[PDB]
């Protein structure tokens, strides 16, 4: 249940609700399998993979997702999940989310993660 902003100044806040399971955290630059469901501020839900049919995978500082989803994937254990509270430092704040997003406006996402690598 760890927070790294009103203190270092890192935009996130992540929340344990189901702990872990496997083997221990990922390290950087490692391939992981996740499962996304994601808010704006105003309770408004742009995405949600779960719904949609198909799952979300990304490289930890690879390819590149958001800094908030590095930083609490870097933090997360095997087959479990956790719920991300971040500011748009580490999302959309530089220029905004094509469709929607302008650069100042707040994120939400749940996400569980299955498998990456030990």
């Amino acid at each position: 249940g760890v927070d790294i902003s009103p203190k270092q100044d890192e935009g996130v806040l992540k929340v344990i609700k189901r702990e872990g399971t496997g083997t221990e955290t990922p390290m950087i630059g490692d391939r992981v399998f996740v499962h996304y469901t994601g808010w704006l501020l105003d309770g408004t839900k742009f995405d949600s993979s779960l719904d949609r049919k198909d799952k979300f995978s990304f490289d930890l500082g690879k390819g590149e997702v958001i800094k908030a989803w590095d930083i609490a994937v870097a933090t997360m254990k095997v087959g479990e999940l956790c719920r991300i509270t971040c500011k748009p430092e580490y999302a959309y704040g530089s220029a905004g989310s094509p469709p929607k997003i302008p650069p100042n406006a707040t994120l939400v996402f749940e996400v569980e993660l299955f498998e990456f690598k030990g």
